[PDB]
């Protein structure tokens, strides 16, 4: 069975508890579904992220909201309903919203500083789409020195197109790149009550 | 049946570059990937394209940005053993920059972003290993700075790498996954290298 | 599209399964990668033995690894590191080494002894150079009666001069040396995996 | 500019005039004029050994002829027109005859010890057909320490099967293997006249 | 007194404070101390470098340090005690170190683009020997368009031969080669505490 | 006692070469030193020790490199006056080529390292002004490319330059320092250039 990277360098780390991380919930917006990219695992994912945001509201553990600003007339439109968060996915207390523009959450936005103010090192990533915003944000992370912990269960993605008119599905997508982030980006779990 | 790319809905998509008109970056073509722990299975087959790369680079004028991992001593990518040093067959030649790494962001705490510019091209063609670590990250850290990216399928190599449930996935499944990725919404994609020429 | 003599002559045989021959690996030495003779296509033809000598390893099919003989200071040297053998394609479980000093591998050589002993017919020979010890080597196997089958892919050479300072292209001289082995004294194929 | 190995090797040689070597005619069959070989470049090529005949006749250099012994009814049928000699190029009485069974006309001949009876290290090979009976038996000449001397203009060859259906025409073999034997087994000279 | 060529084409620049500088130090190993080459003034010279580092260090000036590889067991020894930095004089932190072979810490090394990272035009020079890497780097540096700013403490160097068994004295070269660095190639001062 | 060069200490000193297996690269030999406003004390002596290589030199079919120095108009080396002109006694001949520089180092910007891998000798002979600046710069220069350089200490001269708190060196004081210093790791020196021939 092949190690990971980080066991293989000596700088792995367990999976952070909830209560002890704060929770970064990565555009969970209405484009993913009844926009252009209805991921067909949303809702079992929306689902094990209500779990966290549950248990992190009721133990006030921070949250931070993390939406994407597309541009007029196409992805994630402000202006539109698919650019709005999902109905059981929006912040409440005054839980902070980060605006970002590119996949990476920390490019051009205020997220680091906004972690730093909270002051754990453990994020828990989650979110869609699990290969594009979530990874990318993932691997920003370890840049600054976070720890990344991840629920398999609480992201999700698409089937995209592959070389030659293939196509690679959602399921051995996810599969893959949770499996890459936790060769040297974070630690993954199955499941959100792992956390709990 | 047919998904289009973030890039392809977003109006955003761009071709292939050439080689000729290209910065080429080339991750970690080091020893540790040949005789060190991590002794990657479809290495030969990677190098060898990357090689057709550099060769038609050094013909044309095509500048050429070699990135080198520092690890540590005695091990991993050991900077002051056998392991850090350049495949023999992907040396640098005279004129062509090395940026020396310690993350998988070939970005981060370097002078990349410098070189980059300095060369004026805003296409970077980029090869190299591994695929699902130093080679994505830094595909997608170059979006950040508005580079496009173009990379040849049959110019990057991975290795197996543990799943949930003491499950394996293959070098094959995480390189198709991690391609297929980055032409979603990082870089425009091809199979080979010849077809960068 | 001209016959070859095999077919001509009704003595044609099908390319032999790995399973079935005994694996003969030329040359494979550091020579080609960090000497005097870097073959631009060595990494590509290496990868291609590499897929052999897997299955060959997996199967119990047995390896004879070739290696020149040079001289102090010169090609070869067996006393400096062009000598040595590539490392992905070293010798493994005991698997026998022939030392030559020629490009036929059968002259001076324990090759004959060696082939006879695993009483395999149908050899699969691969390395460096095509057009000299490659060839010269398959040209002398049809004198002990084996059958000899090549990957094209699993072979490689160097640019070489011709009359009034003319270059012949290395893939000029292989796909001709290739196709003469083909006319005479081979089964010719284009990939390593056709032969698994 | 790339070098032969013979010159990297310093085991380099000139081209040997005619009057000091052994003169050696590889088949010079009827099969290649009225047989299933009918070589495009025949007579031009037939008319240079001629040239190398009539030298070698007039000033006593000794003449080894080569006659390839096929099976009845096959290429070089012994039992009928095709396995004999070109009259042109006919022993003359005192001029002995190697017959032949492989494309190396070494291999269970007399060869080797009519040419160490005549004490020349010089030999000059002509004949048919390049890639194969002449390719063969010159590589073969090495491992016995003679130098080997050819003019391209006095072989001759004939269009070969490559892979997935293609052609290699006899002008492209007959360049790529001369530059093969120049490079490691051979002096090459353009034409017959030069070795006068 | 004479006139510096800076002075007399008007290409003339003061000493920079080491504020507004790149901190270049060159060779500071312990060959200098218990090798081949133990300079009479090395903790002087050590002592005025630590001065600059602990203010650049207190100030968040870039620091590169520059390590002379030379031969394994012997001058400079690569992964050996006398390759290795004086331990008072080692990089913290992320400072970078270039590995040269030459002379000029330049030639065949990331120091220009390291330098062009920081985005400052004045290097603070010093280490080790004054009259060879330190004076042919500064020399170089010229050609990049570099300001150079020398403190003489902060450099040193050895008694070398000169014509008729003659010696030089440390003191005489380092008055010399500092003088003619003046004179064409860099800004001039006495002590190390001129450029706090 | 007698120290030793560094080049002795590595074991990769040389011999001084013979001006008949040598390039000869004569630097800045121009009419600013004898009427300009660097008038060296030791042009005539130097002048005379060049001379006697490039006679030597024209006699054996022993190729030399001419190098100028391109000032600026109204500056030192004016090329539009006759301070920027070559000394009358050291003209480039028929077919001797002449390299104009704008820096110390006569590799920075120009063909030198062409016109020495065409004569094909790895021995260079270095003569011409001033010691310290174009002469020192280019010999130093001369190793990255792996030259072997030979100076004669006599076909070389400087002047006088200032040192810290308004003292002076003398062109024979920086002169013998600056010899010593291209001895210890750059060159092989002698006495004369007759030692040469
Ligand atoms: N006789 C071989 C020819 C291979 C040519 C490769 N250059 C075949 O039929 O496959």
């Amino acid at each position: 069975h092949p190690l990971t990277l980080l066991q293989i360098s000596g700088r792995g780390y367990p999976p952070a508890p909830l209560r002890q991380s704060t929770l970064l919930i990565i555009d969970a917006q209405e484009e993913y579904r009844s926009g252009a990219l209805r991921l067909p695992g949303l809702d079992a994912a929306a689902a094990e992220i209500g779990v966290l945001v549950q248990a992190a509201r009721a133990s006030g553990t921070p949250i931070v909201h993390v939406r994407h600003l597309g541009i007029q007339g196409g992805l994630f439109d402000p202006q539109g309903p698919r650019g709005q968060f999902l109905p059981e996915l929006q912040p409440e207390a005054g839980e902070k919203v980060v605006e970002k523009r590119l996949p990476n959450a920390f490019s051009g936005t205020e997220l680091h500083d906004l972690l730093q103010n909270h002051g754990r090192l453990d994020l828990i990533v989650c979110g869609f789409m699990t290969h594009s915003s979530v990874s990318t944000t993932v691997r920003a992370a370890k840049d600054y020195g976070y720890r990344c912990t991840l629920a398999d269960s609480a992201c999700a993605t698409r089937d995209i197109p592959t070389l030659n008119g293939g196509v690679l599905s959602a399921a051995d997508l996810q599969r893959a790149e949770i499996a890459a982030l936790g060769d040297n980006f974070a630690a993954i779990v199955a499941q959100a009550r792992e956390l709990l």
